[PDB]
This record gives structure tokens, C-alpha cells and sequence, in this order.
């Protein structure tokens, strides 16, 4: 996250990291079992690490629970990020409590100009690279698909929004994808893409999470 705020200790408790040895993306916590995250962050052998803050020091709130499923979107196209979800099973119940905790799904789409927190423990300089031991946050827009539109030679698909800030110095950024975009208390997207981090009029994309949810449901019932 470049531009962000440290969100303090576990204060948002659905972010989890995914741990191969070392972090790589970022997912959503949705019930005790079941993680949200980027298909392009899909590997073999992923450990969940939820309750983290310190991402570097063990301090007493962590979960390590291994990946049991992990579960890419059968229409992910990795040429165009289309479909950017997975869904990861643990191997345990995670325990909830104050410090872990789920985050729900949406029942409808967000609007334009909606206010969502981004968070994670990517890149936070839009030049060079500096990674964070805490969790970093930021409150960024919805913004219109013109605008996402007119701000990339790829144009959007129906399954992505864009959010941030047009002008620079504000943006998720490699090691936050496959995390949360929450906005109104409800799971809108996954941290999927963007070109460089932060730069002029080139916002984030997300995964459009509200055309999902059934199959979420679906998919988490059958496995
Ligand atoms: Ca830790």
C-alpha cells in the first residue's frame, strides 16, 4: 500500500496473509473455514496466516492454518486478470475472536464514490520497493468505469471496478494483491491489479466481488 496509514494491531481482523515461506498476497477472512483471495495468487502449498500484524515477529494473535483447497475461478484468464478469485479452504477451523474475525459478502454492488479500506503488506513506494512489517491501510473511492476506462489501454471488464485517486501517490501495490477493498462493512473486492504502483491517472483494479457471490456459495457448499 503506497500513500496508506498503519491501521494499528488487528484492527481489521478479516485481512489475512499467504505464506509460502515468505508473504506473497493478501486474502479475506468470509467464515471460519474459508478464505477469499486472487486467483493470480494461486500456488501449491499455501499456510494462511491470519491475526497478523507484525508480519515478522510472533506476537501473540497469529493462526497458521495450511491451505487444504485452494480453488482458482474456472473462467481466470491470467492474460487479463478476468475472474481474479479464489477461494482457499483451511485444513482447520480457524478460532474466531475479536482480533480474527469474518467479513460478509455483499448484497448488493457498490455505487461510484462509495468510500472503501484497501489493506495489506505490499509495496509501499511507487518507486523502488519497501515492504512493511505492519499492516498498512487505505481509504480510497469507487470510482466511474470511465474512468478506469479512459485510464487504461486495457479496458475493463464487467467483473472489475477501479478505485483510488487519479492524481497520484495513493494505491495498493505488489504483495497486497488478494486482499480486501471493504466499503460499507461488506467485501466489494479483491486486490487485483494496476499499472506500476500509484502513478497519475492509472487507479487500481479490483475484482467486482458482488458478481460473485453465489458462486462463492455454491462452490464453498460442494467442497
Ligand atoms: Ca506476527
Amino acid at each position: 500500500i503506497v500513500g496508506g496509514y498503519t491501521c494499528g494491531a488487528n484492527t481489521v481482523p478479516y485481512q489475512v496473509s499467504l505464506n509460502s515461506g515468505y508473504h506473497f498476497c493478501g486474502g479475506s477472512l468470509i467464515n471460519s473455514q474459508w478464505v477469499v483471495s486472487a486467483a493470480h495468487c494461486y500456488k501449491s502449498g499455501i499456510q494462511v496466516r491470519l491475526g497478523e500484524d507484525n508480519i515478522n515477529v510472533v506476537e501473540g494473535n497469529e493462526q497458521f492454518i495450511s491451505a487444504s483447497k485452494s480453488i482458482v475461478h474456472p473462467s481466470y484468464n491470467s492474460e487479463t486478470y478476468n475472474n481474479d478469485i479464489m477461494l482457499i479452504k483451511l485444513k482447520s477451523a480457524a478460532s474466531l475472536n475479536s482480533r480474527v474475525a469474518s467479513i460478509s459478502l455483499p448484497t448488493s454492488c457498490a455505487s461510484a464514490g462509495t468510500q472503501c479500506l484497501i489493506s495489506g503488506w505490499g509495496n509501499t513506494k511507487s518507486s523502488g520497493t519497501s515492504y512493511p512489517d505492519v499492516l498498512k491501510c487505505l481509504k480510497a473511492p469507487i470510482l466511474s468505469d470511465s474512468s478506469c476506462k479512459s485510464a487504461s489501454s486495457f479496458i475493463i471488464t464487467s467483473n472489475m471496478f477501479c478505485a483510488g485517486y487519479l492524481e497520484g501517490g495513493k494505491d495498493a501495490c505488489q504483495g497486497d494483491s488478494g486482499g480486501p477493498v471493504v466499503c460499507s462493512g461488506k467485501l466489494q473486492g479483491i486486490v487485483s491489479w494496476g499499472s506500476g504502483c500509484a502513478q497519475k491517472n492509472k487507479p487500481g483494479f479490483y475484482t467486482k466481488l458482488c458478481n460473485y457471490v453465489s458462486w462463492i456459495k455454491q462452490t464453498i457448499a460442494s467442497n
